[PDB]
């Protein structure tokens, strides 16, 4: 309810396997800033369970190391919408996908006012995908982003791009 791009007949069974977070953006810079900001987590594989709901497993700089961290997303009656437990519990939103290339997507808060908000292009190979790109830069001039960040393909390829 800042996001009000989903996807549209989202099989959430073709988002299964390996990802590259490609590029970042999110709402306030100090959730993207250092390699260990809050945020600031890169994706290696999505993992939809049989009953629907959606595992991701990502890299996030922790103690000065690269860790390896596994969340599960509650599927929701919406099926672009998943949510995350915490004090603050947390939406995630499928934007976009074509399955075989890219998938666009964002995590929100409940807040308020506090719009706070982080999205990633995803993508399926260490590629500079201009469409995929242009697509998210779309999603993201409807929302008020004020940290971008971008990968090359030598960083896709590091624990926590380098």
């Amino acid at each position: 309810l800042i996001v009000t791009q989903t996807m549209k007949g989202l099989d959430i069974q073709k988002v299964a396997g390996t990802w590259y977070s490609l590029a970042m953006a999110a709402s306030d810079i100090s959730l993207l800033d250092a390699q260990s900001a809050p945020l600031r987590v890169y994706v290696e594989e999505l993992k939809p369970t049989p009953e629907g709901d959606l595992e991701i497993l990502l890299q996030k700089w922790e103690n000065g190391e690269c860790a390896q961290k596994k969340i599960i997303a509650e599927k929701t009656k919406i099926p672009a919408v998943f949510k995350i437990d915490a004090l603050n519990e947390n939406k995630v939103l499928v934007l976009d996908t074509d399955y075989k290339k890219y998938l666009l997507f964002c995590m929100e808060n409940s807040a308020e006012p506090e719009q706070s908000l982080a999205c990633q292009c995803l993508v399926r190979t260490p590629e500079v995908d201009d469409e995929a790109l242009e697509k998210f830069d779309k999603a993201l001039k409807a929302l008020p982003m004020h940290i971008r960040l971008s990968f090359n393909p030598t960083q896709l390829e590091e624990q926590c791009h380098i």
